[PDB]
């Protein structure tokens, strides 16, 4: 599995160039691991995947939520990693050949896919909660790797855990902002994911060291 | 939405030169181009706005929408900063997630699409058996634009029943997935088609085939 430095992976979500380098810049001796999205990239080109890896020694996450059609999805995913990218997300909700399209480009390209289960935001409730432990064994039977699951629900992301077995990489995001604790969370998932409550903050750093200072001796 | 020839190009080619060429070689048979992530992650966002100098075409950005509320208002602002007309969105994460993109098209002058049921075969394992509960969402969040599967008539007729004829509803699926053009039309307002025109050895007249093959739909 990806090792991921401090368990701590950054969400930046910020939509300008300038800042997202510049707080990046500030937290990677913290970091080493970067979940890339929407947000930024479609603010500032897909280049800013290649900007990340020339400016910090850190692997990238393109957190696509890949969606689509197998077709389609095959399209994204070779343009994702032809413009980088170390591993890619994607919905596990539109089923399992739309999953498949996408194991099958990583294999081929030799990148990883992450398999989103349960999502950490309330709506996550109406429909996603009910298939997610679904969602979760067809991954398995696919023989997807990667997991994310939510830092909201504890006893979710717990049964996440069970369904994927210890072997998998599960990654949780949900944690701060949106109320999860970085400790309780980690109980579970391999890493937090974590994005307000650093790239807000009037000093991103001391943000990152002391949520890292919170979960020391869980790392 | 007033769509010429009830017909939206998919253009899903990943090379600006080529996708320039072919929608220009069909530019009089559309108005309505959809453009999904394969051309905009080739390109980049600044695509839109060569389209719409090129044709002023109207441009879908289908970008399937799926994250939590305060992303997906993140993504939606971007993509009507570069100029998209509407942006499709899953309903699968629920009404908060959709809100959020309402919010931003109401805001910025655009339009949100609800995508209900998809026309895939890995539809049928989840989306399929949540379907007529969001479009019944999307009525109770006042959304007047949503899409439907071609390959599965009986479900687009089901959709097209919940939400009414008052809204509108476009349809992928139609020529490579096996939908066919005027079965669709029976519901839908408008059918999307990609691969049947881009990748055809002639694409006009693919359109115009496909054009003459429901025109007294027209
Ligand atoms: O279920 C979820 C919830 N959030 N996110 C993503 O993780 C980050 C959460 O950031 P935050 O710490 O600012 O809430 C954002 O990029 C959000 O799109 C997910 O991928 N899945
Ligand atoms: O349920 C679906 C099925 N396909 N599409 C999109 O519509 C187009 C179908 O193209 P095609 O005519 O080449 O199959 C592609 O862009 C595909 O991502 C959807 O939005 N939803």
């Amino acid at each position: 599995v990806m090792d991921v430095m401090n368990r701590l992976i950054l969400a930046m979500d910020l939509m300008n160039r300038d800042d997202a380098l510049r707080v990046t810049g500030e937290v990677r001796e913290y970091i080493d691991t970067v979940k890339i999205g929407y947000p930024l990239v479609l603010s500032e080109g897909m280049d800013i995947i290649a900007e990340f890896r020339k400016r910090f020694g850190c692997r990238i996450i393109a957190d696509f939520k890949v969606a689509d059609i197998p077709e389609t999805n095959e399209k994204i995913c070779r343009a994702t990693f032809k413009a980088g990218a170390d591993a890619i997300t994607v919905h596990g909700f539109p089923g399992a050949d739309s999953v498949r399209a996408c194991l099958n480009v990583a294999e081929e390209m030799g990148r990883e896919v992450f398999l989103l289960t349960e999502m950490s935001h309330p709506g996550a409730e109406m429909f996603i909660q009910g298939a997610a432990d679904e969602i979760a064994r067809m991954g398995v039977d696919l023989g997807v790797k990667n997991y994310v699951g939510p830092s909201t629900r504890p006893e979710r992301l717990s049964r996440l855990r069970e369904i994927i077995g210890q072997d998998s990489f599960l990654i949780s995001p949900g944690v701060g902002a949106q109320g999860g604790d970085p400790g309780e969370t980690l109980r579970f998932a391999d890493a937090i994911i974590v994005g307000r409550s650093i790239y807000l903050a009037d000093n991103p750093a001391a943000a990152a060291a002391g949520i890292i200072e919170s979960i020391k001796d869980l790392l």
